[PDB]
């Protein structure tokens, strides 16, 4: 129900030099736009990418992309489906950059590959003010895993440029989910350096707020979202499984079968906790005590709680909040579990 439009400037293109493109679904009795970025990790040199251009190329390439997408989860248009925001213009923005949404660099005689995410984003963006969202009220830039990490990256930026094209009463937001990572040691040791590395190989750029206090060479502190967070002025709600799938498979964490001694059992416990520090301070907030790979696109997504609450609820109870801070009865943002392992919440994705 989504319908592919390549970018009209074509010099916007994925990592082959394909143009990039975004699908779409208008809704013309809503101001209300989401622009779902989605996720696939990142490559971050040349032997790296190659081999996933053989075996992952629509994440590298717009040639094999289909005509339409269907719309699902949040993305979707039926109100049982997405009781959050179904009559919403719909936008699903495809990963084609590699580079967690960050880079700024063409192909050419020296790169064998763009990565331009960041510059998608933004042409995304200025091609759609044609296409009604010069008339929206809100623009929610949501992500999931390296989408939700982007979210992060670009939220401020889609701001600015909307502020500096004239288009001030626009209000941005952020949906980060899955993109909340922590840069904690390894289990078992043999990650942050691929970012480091990525950072060069994509001319990747960060907020500007994070990269002055980092500076130069230690850009690579802003993909942590507790780190880049602190420094956003968008309101940015952040979903996170307090144990998720990518975080333990950098940390060389396998849970399959047998019995978990007490090594990993604390190792386990001490990321839990430790995510869940780093969300204290961050008012909206949906982080259930589950180990999942799943998504907000993903068609159950109304299924789990914290604390009796269903993510939809919670994103309803934050556009509520942010209506023209004193909390909602019945109505909470900041859903953070306690409970220390996963699946003590009953709710968890049972995959
Ligand atoms: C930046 C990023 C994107 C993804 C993803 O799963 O899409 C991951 C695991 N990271 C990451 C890369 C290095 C270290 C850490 Cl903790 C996380
Ligand atoms: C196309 O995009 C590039 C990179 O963002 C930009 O430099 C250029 O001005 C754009 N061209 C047009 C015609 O908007």
């Amino acid at each position: 129900d989504l319908r592919l439009h390549l970018l009209l400037n074509t010099s916007v293109t994925c990592n082959d030099g394909s143009p990039a493109g975004y699908y779409l679904k208008e809704s013309r009795g809503s101001r209300r736009w989401l622009l779902f970025l989605e996720g696939g990790w990142y490559c971050f040199n040349r032997e790296n990418c190659d081999s996933r251009y053989d075996t992952m190329r629509r994440l590298m390439s717009s040639r094999d992309w289909p005509r339409t997408r269907t719309g699902t989860g949040i993305l979707s248009s039926q109100p049982e489906e997405n009781p959050y925001w179904w009559n919403a213009n719909m936008v699903f923005i495809p990963y084609c950059s590699s580079d967690v949404w960050s880079g700024a660099s063409s192909k050419s005689e020296k790169n064998e590959y763009a990565f331009m995410g960041a510059l998608i984003i933004q042409e995304v963006v200025r091609e759609l003010l044609g296409r009604g969202l010069s008339g929206a009220k809100v623009l929610l830039l949501a992500g999931s895993s390296a989408g939700g990490t982007g979210v992060l990256l670009n939220v401020d930026r889609v701001a600015e440029q909307l502020e500096k094209l004239g288009y001030p009463a626009i209000q941005v937001r952020g949906l980060a989910d899955s993109g909340w990572f922590l840069d904690n040691k390894q289990y078992r040791h043999t990650p942050t350096e691929a970012i480091r590395r990525g950072i060069r190989y994509w001319n990747g750029v960060v907020p500007e707020r994070c990269r002055r206090q980092f500076q130069e060479g230690e850009e690579w502190n802003c993909f942590f979202g507790y780190k880049v967070y602190p420094t956003l002025r968008s309101p940015v709600f952040v979903v996170q499984w307090l144990f998720d799938e990518a975080q333990l498979t950098v940390d060389n964490v396998h849970l399959t079968g047998q019995p978990v001694q007490e090594g990993l059992r604390l190792y386990i416990q001490n990321l839990g906790r430790e995510l869940r520090h780093t969300l204290k301070d961050v008012p909206a907030s949906f982080a259930p005590a589950c180990l999942s790979h799943e998504i907000i696109i993903r068609s159950h997504w109304t299924d789990v709680q914290v604390k009796g609450t269903s993510l939809p609820r919670a994103l309803h109870c934050w556009d509520r909040s942010l209506h023209d801070k004193t909390p909602l009865k019945g109505c909470p943002v900041h859903l953070v579990d306690s409970c220390p392992w996963p699946h003590c919440n009953p709710s968890c994705p049972t995959g």
